[PDB]
């Protein structure tokens, strides 16, 4: 439970969310999460790489775009965005009981950017084009 425990002392603001992996809860973290603030690890670096833009027969991204596992997701309704976030990673990054409240334009596509402690990039697509 180390990802539930970082997070729950960013909360206590014992941490900062930059020095921690906001996809596994590694504390080696070894770049800045392209996406959201927070760090991510390498194993997390290469997952990303590995599992970004992949789409399940429904026509939505197969892997959740914090975690890039996820079975049961909140799924975007912007078809040209088409992402994926598991209710896991909602409830524990924007908050708990978020995930059954947002059951739809995701976090990437929203108005806000800010969700809890779930914060978009403002540079976010440039960033992308950096990490890839
Ligand atoms: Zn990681
Ligand atoms: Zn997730
Ligand atoms: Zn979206």
């Amino acid at each position: 439970g180390s990802r539930e425990r970082l997070v729950y002392e960013v909360r206590q603001k014992c941490r900062n969310i930059e020095d921690i992996c906001i996809s596994c809860g590694s504390l080696n973290v070894t770049l800045e999460h392209p996406l959201f603030v927070g760090g991510m690890c390498q194993n997390c670096k290469n997952c990303f790489l590995e599992c970004a833009y992949q789409y399940d027969d429904d026509g939505y991204q197969s892997y959740c775009t914090i975690c890039c596992g996820g079975r049961e997701v909140l799924m975007c309704g912007n078809n040209n965005c088409c992402r994926c976030f598991c209710v896991e990673c909602v409830d524990l990054l924007v908050g708990p009981g978020a995930a059954q409240a947002a059951i739809w334009n995701c976090y990437m596509c929203g108005h806000k950017g800010t969700y809890g402690l779930l914060r978009r990039r403002e540079d976010w697509p440039s960033r992308l084009q950096m990490f890839f």
